[PDB]
């Protein structure tokens, strides 16, 4: 029998609150940002550092979606040779950010050990450190390696199972997403960003090959460059203007554990389904790693470039079927600049927690880390992705639409979201960009 349970929900945000930038939009902007998560706002960044005038639109509140609700894990472990080096300088960023904001953000370098299973897996994580060793770039080295006998059981303090060896990125990061965020968009502010929530944007206006304008729910503001950092609604963005982003919902859950004397420190992965990361406020993030793919319209319009991972490879998905179908046929993927959009409907969309999942991972927790018998559970959420088919975010030009930059398509943007923020600022600019985005393009997907 297929799981019924999962559902798209409107919901409130778990970070911390920011105001809105007080009174009227303005006429004009240098620059219009479409979205307040992790990824317009590092990108808002970047380009009012250089001088122009930023303005983003958030329909619901900062980090209100998956920014704000993140397992957060800052890692470049296991990474492709095309995506490595966005980690690699996400984490450097990150490492400095509290000094360039003058604020804590939350962010933690705090090391990660994850449990190797067999020799298979040894054999992946030797090989895979060995080449990023030699590649490691920005003059900052790989920091990872393996561990094993007394270190790795300090490391792992209570571990029941007597595990051998582990893979060891020392300088694995944190950041809190219901701090991390919200920190930034304060930063944001303080340098000139203005940013204005509870403001939907329903589409550009274009003409001749020039952008004109952005329309809000709230009027127009002018401008001729134009980033869209929707998160999981850029795909139905798109759509409306007749581009297709190949993106794909999945649903997550996720909890909060009170803290214990004696726990493992830090960022824990095991390969018998544990995963716990310190929180910097004492707590543990706990995630379940388990994906739920409840089935709608674009599981058929998208299935067969997914299909290498949806329902198929051996990954941990399962299938849901419920509300969402029908609800999906009746989402409108067009609609006039002087109606209602979907985005006002849904201001801070998520999916319905899985509480099974999450009783699951916890107990597991506890049997294999005795001390967690006297945790507790703090918070639990659900939380939606929204990945492309090839492990490749989306970071590029439009060239339907000049004057249009996407930066989205990520399940890694609370690590990429600082570089991928940069690359974005010089694709906006012409800038030659700090990473080549020639691998995250659109044109990839063409013929
Ligand atoms: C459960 C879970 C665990 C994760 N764990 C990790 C991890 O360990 N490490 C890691 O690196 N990454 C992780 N991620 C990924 C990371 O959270 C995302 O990749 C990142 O938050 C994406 O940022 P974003 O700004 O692109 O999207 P979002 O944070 O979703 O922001 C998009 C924003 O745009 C707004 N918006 C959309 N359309 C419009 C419109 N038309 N007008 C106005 N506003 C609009 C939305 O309301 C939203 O706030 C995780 C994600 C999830 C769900
Ligand atoms: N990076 C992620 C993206 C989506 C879901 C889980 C994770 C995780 O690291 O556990």
């Amino acid at each position: 029998m297929v799981r019924r349970d999962g559902k798209f929900v409107e919901s409130k945000s778990r970070a911390l609150f920011v105001e809105s930038t007080e009174g009227a939009l303005p006429s004009e902007s240098d620059v219009v940002i479409i979205g307040g998560g992790i990824q317009g706002i590092m990108t808002a960044i970047n380009l009012a550092e250089r001088g122009m005038s930023v303005t983003i639109l958030e329909k619901g509140e900062v980090a209100g979606e998956q920014s704000g609700r993140a397992y957060s894990q800052i890692i470049s472990y296991q990474t492709s040779p095309e995506i490595f080096p966005l980690h690699h300088y996400g984490k450097i960023l990150w490492r400095g950010m509290n000094e360039k904001i003058g604020a804590d953000t939350s962010y933690r370098t705090q090391g990660r050990v994850e449990a190797l299973a067999d020799e298979k897996a040894l054999d992946r994580a030797q090989e895979w450190i060995k080449t990023a060793k030699e590649t490691a770039g920005f003059d900052v080295p790989l920091n990872t390696r393996i561990i094993k006998g007394e270190e790795l059981s300090n490391r792992l303090v209570g571990a029941q199972t007597p595990w051998t060896v582990a893979a060891f990125e020392e300088d694995s990061g944190s950041v809190d997403p219901e701090t991390g965020t919200p920190t930034l968009a304060r930063y944001a502010k303080q340098i000139g960003v203005k940013i204005y929530t509870h403001c939907a944007v329903r589409g550009i206006e274009t003409a001749g090959g020039k952008i004109s304008d952005v329309v809000t729910e709230k009027g127009a503001i002018r401008t001729s460059n134009v980033v869209l950092a929707g998160g999981i609604w850029s795909r139905l963005f798109m759509g409306n203007m007749g581009v297709d982003l190949p993106t794909l919902n999945v649903y997550l859950s996720q909890q909060r554990v009170s803290g214990v004397p004696g726990a493992p420190r830090g960022n824990v992965h095991l390969p018998n389904g544990i995963h716990f990361r310190e929180q910097a406020d004492g707590t543990y993030a706990v995630a379940p790693r388990i994906f739920t793919s409840s089935i709608v319209k674009d599981s058929f319009l998208l299935g067969p470039k997914f299909m290498h991972l949806l329902g198929g490879g051996e990954l941990p998905l399962e299938f849901s079927i419920g509300e969402d179908l029908f609800n999906s046929f009746k989402m409108p993927t067009s609609w006039k600049l002087d109606e209602k959009s979907p985005f006002e409907q849904y201001r801070i969309a998520t999916a319905t927690q899985n509480t099974e999942h999450l009783d699951a991972v916890f107990q597991r927790m506890k049997t294999e880390f005795p001390v967690f018998e006297k945790s507790q559970i703090v918070e639990r959420w659900g939380a939606v992705v929204s990945p492309t088919f090839d492990e490749l975010p989306i970071i590029s030009e439009v060239k339907e639409y000049p004057g249009l930059v996407i930066n989205t398509a990520t399940v890694w943007g609370m690590t990429e979201g600082p570089a991928a923020g940069e690359v974005t600022a010089d694709i906006v600019t012409g800038k030659k960009p700090v990473i080549d985005p020639t691998p995250f393009s659109l044109d990839r997907f063409k013929k």
